[PDB]
């Protein structure tokens, strides 16, 4: 005789453009807004990643709460909870955000079977994504376009992407009172110490949805900036500020409305009749991501589009003897975020023909440690890979920090070293290294490839 609903997070952590979120509003009774949190994650998992994702949740539960609401993180498998909590609350719709993973599919069929058997309807808008991926592929003739030109000009046929979502209400339905599922002290957001972690994360970079609108903010600042932006025309070696919008980890939690962006930038594009065009304008870098997740999760076979250990452990461990290398490798440990063209150099070096190794392997090194590692967009990018006409990778970074301000920041055993030397350490005159406090083979070794 009432409305029940639950919002069920996975990604999509945010307030705004949230159609899932407004569904489950409208005409409810009681909204239990849920996250579902596998608490034996023990199996690979960076502690930096799993704090944005708890960040998240805690600016979550900070905005349900301004709504006379809260956050459930319930404990265990959708599968197991979902049958008990539809009975207990006596659910009547169940409303989340559709995800095109491979894992989400099925996770997301078992679920829509066990909501039929408790009489619970299901709604799951698109909005992880600018369009419905399907309906891009359908109006391509029933497969994925295979080159960025190719994409863009199908998008430009599809016209705009659909507009962000309205705000919710500024007062929320809230859980129905001493639900025995809904106990406060079983339904708390941990903390990465309480999750099993033992070192501290070290990114600067903040989670949840109030700082992705802060950030996204902080970029349109300057509608010039955004106006003339050209992504291979940035700069890698930038740090103190980076040389791009660093929204990856929002945009990839959906902490930031991809939708939203893009309004945003039209709106600019709209004032500045010079701007940039895809593929290197940012809208165009919004392109990319909806490029890669169209055809990776309509591709069946679509990691095997791209038909010894020591090198790979050298690189991964940052000891690789390159100090451009040797940096790059340090902020993805430290940070999980480096400027496109740094992951660029790393994953050259890797893999485009100078340790050679298996780019597979350097992919399971960055699903470890990035911010925003996106099953899509990592393996994508690896596998396009297969700029360096007069600065090989090695000493990429030069061409836009000769004095080496990068590598000093993430090296600090090479800050007293001159720069005519801080890029191949090993030719520095001997009594240089011995000055500068760092002799090649004592504190930063030689280089391992000849
Ligand atoms: C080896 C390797 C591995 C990865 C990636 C590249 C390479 C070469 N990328 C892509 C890219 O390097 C990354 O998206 C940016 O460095 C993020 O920086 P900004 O958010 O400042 O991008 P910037 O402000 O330039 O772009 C804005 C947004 O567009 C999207 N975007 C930009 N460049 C993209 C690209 N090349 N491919 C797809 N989407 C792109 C992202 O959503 C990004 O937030 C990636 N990206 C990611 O989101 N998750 C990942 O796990 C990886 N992994």
């Amino acid at each position: 005789g009432v409305k029940n609903s639950i919002i069920w997070f996975r990604k999509g952590l945010r307030l705004h453009d949230n159609p899932a979120l407004l569904e489950a509003c409208k005409d409810a009774k009681h909204v239990y807004p849920v996250f579902v949190l596998d608490p034996h994650f023990l199996q690979k998992v960076s502690v930096n990643r799993y704090n944005f994702l708890l960040e998240s949740l805690e600016d979550l539960q900070r905005s349900f709460q301004a709504r006379g609401s809260r956050l459930l993180v319930l404990r265990g498998k959708p599968e197991e909870v979902f049958p008990r909590v539809f009975r207990e609350w006596g659910v009547t719709q169940l409303c989340f955000e559709h995800d095109t993973e491979p894992y989400a599919k099925v996770r997301d069929a078992a679920v829509r079977r066990l909501a039929a058997e408790a009489g619970v309807e299901v709604v799951t808008p698109i909005s992880h994504t600018l369009y419905d991926t399907d309906m891009l592929v359908a109006r391509n003739g029933g497969a994925a376009p295979l080159t960025m030109q190719s994409f863009t000009k199908l998008v430009d046929r599809v016209g705009d992407p659909p507009a962000p979502a309205p705000d919710p209400p500024a007062a929320m339905p809230p859980p129905a009172e001493d639900m025995p599922s809904a106990a406060p002290a079983a339904t708390g957001v941990p903390t990465w110490q309480e999750v099993g972690f033992k070192e501290p994360p070290l990114t600067v970079f903040k989670g949840g949805e109030t700082e992705a609108l802060a950030r996204l903010e902080a970029a349109f600042q300057d509608p010039k900036w955004v106006a003339g932006f050209q992504k291979p025309d940035t700069d890698p070696s930038a740090w103190e500020k980076p040389a791009t919008t660093v929204l990856s980890p929002y945009l990839k939690f959906g902490c930031l409305s991809a939708r939203l962006f893009h309004a945003r930038l039209l709106e600019v594009y709209r004032r500045h009749p010079a701007h940039s065009q895809p593929p290197v304008s940012l809208r165009g870098q919004l392109l990319w991501r909806e490029f890669f997740y169209t055809v990776g999760s309509t591709t069946p076979n679509f990691h095997r589009m791209a038909g010894n250990p020591e090198f790979l452990a050298a690189w991964r461990e940052a000891r690789t003897g390159f100090p451009w290398i040797d940096a790059i490798m340090t902020q993805l440990v430290t940070w999980g975020w480096m400027h496109h063209l740094a992951r660029h150099s790393v994953a050259c070096f890797l893999t485009r023909g100078d340790l050679y190794v298996s780019w597979e392997r350097g992919m399971e090194v960055f699903e470890e440690h990035l911010i925003d590692q996106d099953h899509y967009l990592n393996a994508a990018n690896w596998m396009w890979l297969s700029y360096f006409r007069v600065y090989s990778p090695v000493v990429f970074g030069k061409k836009y920090d000769p004095e080496g301000r990068f590598i000093r920041k993430f090296l600090p055993v090479l800050k007293d070293m001159p720069a005519k030397y801080i890029y191949e350490p090993w030719t520095a005159p001997l009594e240089v290294q011995r000055k500068a406090g760092c002799v090649v083979g004592r504190d930063y070794p030689a280089p391992i490839v000849d």
